């Protein structure tokens, strides 16, 4: 834990390949575009969905333009001066949740209001950058090995639940009058509101079901190899386009705003000095919580992108990456946009697509395209919001497959006389090596923790504390769990490597 | 092609399993209700839709009451004295089309007009009955044997396309204005028309998708076997009820008719004699067309319910079935209702449901016997003989064929392995040595026909069903009319 040691080590490790990285990227030629476009489509649509969530949750202060710009800037900078180019940057759901909490707090206070929300957010980002610098300097990244599977899987399921809740909220709001739209428009008549809601249900469920079916095209039997690969890779953007075109079918027989489409339109230092000093101090709380969230997620995403099975020939840069994230957080705060952090499963998808051809080019190009999406905002404003709610549900459902916590929940909800069906197919090792009752106790404890965190998320002010509960899982797993469980049981239940059996 | 030879052979063949048919039907208790309810819904929904279509296109002379009564009476009579109880009788779309043509013709003739439409229809039915009698007596059904598998696969695909086209037409009509309702109503505004159409789309697609998914409940890792069997048996009726309930959720914020909802017999002999004799003779033309259509439809439906893959132990009655169809057509014409005939996919679906019923009964019996034997000796070869004995005891003694019997114990199964329960799972292995067999009987057909008959008295309950549910079920049946026919598989592989 010698100060600055990790940063110097990572800088020296990565400084012997910079030219090699760029040249290898250039040598890839035009064949490097397919992974680039694949990751670009994997990253842009979720970012637009988060932007729409912010727009509906920030009264239009933050929209898809801000999230797109933040993603582009942070990604390109991480490409140029980052330590782990394979890591994908963007605006993630936890950041959106923290910003929603911050806005809900700021609005209720006449001192700050909606006009000083961005200034307060920038102060929060300054504090977060300070804490990230402190963490990177004090060598806290040396203990990333303690982020055991339990915490990662619980956080994944929590994010999936948040996505599902957001999709349901969007579908429910599709039946109502938007808060900041004229109420005398013909499209907001009760008949047209009901029609718009029903059309939104149709479009969202069509998108969701077709995407889920298309995810598994390479296991189909019809069509050419290149077509099957194309479907399995781009079923998401293809379905988004198809259901947009479908949404345009009755356009001639219905009012202009049927179905509803993206509401997003086509420096804040001066206001920073106007924030009362007391709130500049009070920005410490959300700043600390955001620092915790980032310290978790960036490290976990880098780890996932740097799995040993990839046989990567270049070292890791956890400390330098955290320092660069602190700087990026500061700059995003100054520019009045939400900060970005490493994202999942975008980084592992980028790594698998590059399978390895490590370079700083693919990420740079994909971030440049995500930024250029801003210049095409008139094109993006053709997408209905029901498609975005369907996409939220799609992400929620797709977070589950590789999660052992979800599998153990399913085992819990399986009838006793039916575990042979579970054994018949692929499964984990703890099913055979561990007694069922211990698995049940573990799953009950994990589920209780997850529901406690989800319920805390609903608290208006104190609900900004869920990163603390997530972080508490490290000391709990370290000390309390061994008391109530026995060695190999915990080791197999909380293995760092995904084990499967035939 | 000797006169009466085919009918005599069919009657001789069937008369030696009649009491066996009834006793087999009564052997199973209420467990026979699952095939009965499945087929009852499959037969009632299309008949109600056809009745509504006839009511719209026939100026209210023929409604769903007539089609329901025809289906019920013809089904009961066939189930009692049919000859092939696996056949399901009902009013088919071709009959609807022909009756629509006949009404459109009669309405333009002042001599016939509208009041004399049913009498002319009855005379057409009399001619059709005579033609069917001639075809049955001369053994014209022998040509049915010549027709190969493709001759039935093509017909099945044609019926599937008809059902899908009907579903799409209903969904489209949900968006437009009915030609009989009051044009100046709140629920018929353009905005409310669009809302109704979109709600209908939601309801129909939900019913279709949930039914298709619940069809496969038996191969699930979750729930108790009793619950999985209940779902796999009554999913489609359950989904009909569930989505009917869902359609009522927004009822407090919409006009009266959003979404759109759905809504005995007599004798025409007296007015039959009032028809002038230029149309009694003129009925020969549509009579010949309907006779040929029924001759083809009845036979193909009967032979699609008797595929060789099902290993049926009882003979066929094509000739006697055609004779009874002629008699039933005469009766229906005299009663002033459209005639019934063998309908697909209802008949192959009936056979499949009965096969599944027998398979599940056999699986339960063999699992119970295996569990009993595993405790006492369980020698893995003394247990298999016990299972074979249980199988043989369960079967019904007949005179034509012999039970298939449990198939050979696979080499891999024995090589993998008294008997160690840890290395012998009954559920995994029992499915691999069970033959395909059909629980043939006359009780399911009679109960389904009686339920269709009671639907006539249960109209106020039927008034709550939205039409989008009907269209979703039509799509489900269309997908059911190509459940893996070799023609469809070969088209897929291309």
């Amino acid at each position: 834990f010698v100060p600055f040691e990790g940063i110097k080590n990572d800088l020296k490790g990565r400084l012997m390949c910079y030219k090699q990285d760029w040249t290898g990227g250039f040598k890839a030629g035009f064949r490097i575009l397919a992974p680039t476009t694949y990751i670009f489509f994997a990253s842009a649509i979720p970012v637009i969905s988060f932007g729409e969530q912010l727009e509906r949750s920030t009264d239009g202060v933050l929209t898809a333009v801000q999230t797109l710009a933040s993603t582009a800037i942070c990604g390109m900078i991480h490409s140029i001066i980052g330590g782990q180019p394979l890591l994908i940057l963007g605006v993630a759901e936890p950041t959106v949740i923290m910003y929603t909490f911050m806005f809900n707090f700021a609005k209720a206070r006449p001192e700050l209001g909606r006009d000083l929300f961005l200034a307060w957010s920038g102060w929060v980002c300054v504090w977060t950058a300070l804490m990230l610098f402190v963490l990177a300097i004090c060598g806290a990244c040396s203990i990333i090995n303690r982020f055991t599977r339990v915490a990662g899987e619980l956080f994944g399921l929590l994010i999936a639940m948040l996505f599902m809740q957001q999709a349901i909220k969007g579908l429910v709001d599709e039946f109502r009058i938007p808060e900041r739209e004229n109420q005398k428009l013909k499209e907001f008549l009760p008949s047209w509101r009901f029609a718009n809601g029903m059309f939104a249900l149709v479009l969202s469920f069509g998108l969701l079901l077709t995407g889920l079916r298309s995810r598994k095209a390479r296991s189909w039997r019809y069509g050419t190899g290149w077509l099957r690969s194309l479907i399995a890779d781009y079923g998401v953007p293809l379905m988004v386009l198809v259901w947009t075109g479908v949404s345009y079918i009755p356009a001639g027989d219905v009012p202009k705003g049927i179905p509803r489409r993206l509401f997003s339109p086509n420096t804040v230092v001066k206001e920073m000095l106007d924030v009362p000093i007391v709130y500049i101090i009070g920005a410490f709380i959300p700043a600390s919580m955001i620092a915790v969230l980032y310290y978790f997620d960036h490290s976990v995403a880098s780890q996932l992108a740097q799995q040993k099975e990839f046989n990567l020939r270049k070292p890791s840069s956890y400390h330098y990456d955290l320092l660069l994230l602190g700087f990026l957080t500061l700059m995003c705060g100054l520019l009045g946009v939400p900060p970005s952090n490493g994202v999942i499963p975008q980084s592992p998808m980028h790594t698998k697509s590059l399978a390895v051809k490590e370079q700083r080019v693919s990420n740079l190009l994909q971030s440049t395209m995500v930024g250029g999406c801003v210049a095409a905002m008139p094109i993006l404003k053709m997408i209905p919001t029901s498609v975005l709610w369907g996409y939220f549900a799609f992400m929620a459902i797709e977070s589950l497959p590789g999660n052992q916590f979800w599998e153990r929940i399913l085992l819990l909800f399986t009838a006793p006389s039916r575990r042979f069906k579970v054994l018949e197919d692929y499964h984990a090792t703890f099913v055979e090596t561990v007694p069922f009752k211990t698995i049940a106790m573990f799953t009950l404890f994990q589920t209780t923790y997850l529901l406690i965190c989800f319920g805390l998320t609903w608290i208006p002010i104190a609900g900004v504390m869920f990163p603390l509960m997530i972080m508490f899982l490290i000391p709990v797993r370290q000390y309390l769990l061994p008391r109530f469980f026995k060695g190999a049981h915990l080791q197999d239940l909380d293995a760092a490597e995904y084990e499967e059996a035939p």
